[PDB]
Parts: structure tokens; sequence; C-alpha cells
């Protein structure tokens, strides 16, 4: 019972967390297949609904 996240150009990792009221923390530890140190754009992730 999650929800998920589309990733834009201009939003990141930290950033989609402040409004999703997460912390990278989280982020990474549900979708570390992808790093904060290079985003791809366009990209769906998970996020804590």
């Amino acid at each position: 019972m999650g929800c998920t996240y589309t990733i834009q150009p201009g939003d990141t990792f930290w950033a989609i967390a402040q409004r999703r009221g997460t912390t990278v923390d989280v982020i990474q530890s549900l979708n570390p297949g992808v790093n904060p140190a290079r985003l791809q754009v366009g990209q769906v992730i998970n996020v804590p609904c």
C-alpha cells in the first residue's frame, strides 16, 4: 500500500524528498538502484505515501 513518484527535469533526490516529507536516507533506502551522484531524466521511483 505504498506510492510512486515521477522524477522530471529539475527534481532531485533530496529535493523530491523535501515536499514528499521524506529524507535522502529513505529515498536511497527504497530506490537504491539510482544514486544521487547521477540521476536520469523522467525516472519513476517509489516514495512514502
